[PDB]
């Protein structure tokens, strides 16, 4: 039945669950929400289900389905995210926050059901134990940035690069480097695209009623040429 | 809590209506949508009324109604922007871009019937032609940003000061350095606030299928205490 694009026409539903270890403290969080690839909308709400998140939530925004970005009609044959679905891609990450710590994460992105399922792993090494993350000095905010794509040829998928910038309580920023790779599950055919980019902004927020260490978290995402 | 508060209870539609002249560039821009102060959201949707904008759509975010914050229960005594409805207030800016030229705005904003209306002058000088305003070379997005806040006790109302972050294309950042006060039109108490912040998040989107130059908004913000 439907495949590829043909899956995002509408609204989709969204699951995202996440095991992490960082610098040894354990903790999951789990995400439901829906997109709209329409407009490259999507809205999640997000509970750390192990109690209170040891980390804080902006340093986990990047892990938590770039399968919702809007691609313009001049686009369309260099979306790889979609071509991959429904059997979906595996996405591996290493980040490197500025003056500490790493991420390294793989997830798999793809439909169950009408559902499409972001699962993760994620471990997190040498922070410092009173540095931003850590020692918890992060805003709970976001900003725009731009998420760099190429073909890489040789996995049959797509490399990708960004640096994300943190606001610190003190004004000044903290950028964390994201090097990331996807690989199609599946063997069938994929678009492999021309260099381009993601203007990706987002917001975070938080339910006053709820109780639970939580993230409401809006994401805009638009490719561009370039 | 303040009596002007109680008008935000639901959600509240919205006008926006703006002249501006830029280095004699003149143009203007109609918005409307709703604001959800529970939650401290707002949606909007503008249009340029007089063809194509000769700015960049982010260079006007600031300047296109604070009274949409969400301030928890234990601030809700320094929400002078509610307190101050549904007669309203004056805000009015000097803006200045940084290695460029200035805006300054005069706006109202008040209730007229159900709907909260900001109505706005804004005049631009001394732009660059080659620079990033009038070349524009900013990039279509927005970041977050603290906007902080004090009383301005012989005016009856506030002093605010923040430094807004544009992306530019090149990978730059440009600062754009918001000087505001607020003075209330009518002569009810108003809250005069202890020093505080809000903080707020934004993401600009396009609707495909509207052609007129036009920029979807959505913003997030929240008080907070110093």
């Amino acid at each position: 039945m439907s495949k590829g694009a043909e899956l995002f026409t509408g609204i989709v539903p969204i699951l995202i669950e996440l095991n992490g270890d960082v610098n040894g403290h354990k903790f999951s969080v789990s995400g439901e929400g829906e997109g709209d690839a329409t407009y490259g909308k999507l809205t999640l709400k997000f509970i750390c289900t192990t109690g209170k998140l040891p980390v804080p939530w902006p340093t986990l925004v990047t892990t938590l389905v770039q399968c919702f970005s809007r691609y313009p009609d001049h686009m369309k044959q260099h979306d790889f995210f979609k071509s991959a679905m429904p059997e979906g891609y595996i996405q591996e990450r290493t980040i490197f926050f500025e003056d500490d710590g790493n991420y390294k994460s793989r997830a798999e992105v793809k439909f169950e059901g009408d559902t499409l399922v972001n699962r993760i792993e994620l471990t997190g090494t040498d922070f410092k134990e009173d540095g931003n993350i850590l020692g918890n000095k992060m805003e709970y905010n976001y900003n725009a940035h731009n998420v760099y794509i190429m073909t890489d040829k040789a996995k049959n998928g797509i490399k990708v690069n960004f640096k994300i910038r943190h606001n610190i309580e003190d004004g000044s920023v903290q950028l964390a480097d994201h090097y990331q790779q996807n690989t199609p599950i599946g063997d069938g055919p994929v678009l492999l695209p021309d260099n381009h980019y993601l203007s990706t902004q987002s917001a975070l927020s938080k339910d006053p009623n709820e109780k639970r260490d939580h993230m409401i978290y809006f994401e805009f995402v638009t490719a561009a040429a370039i």
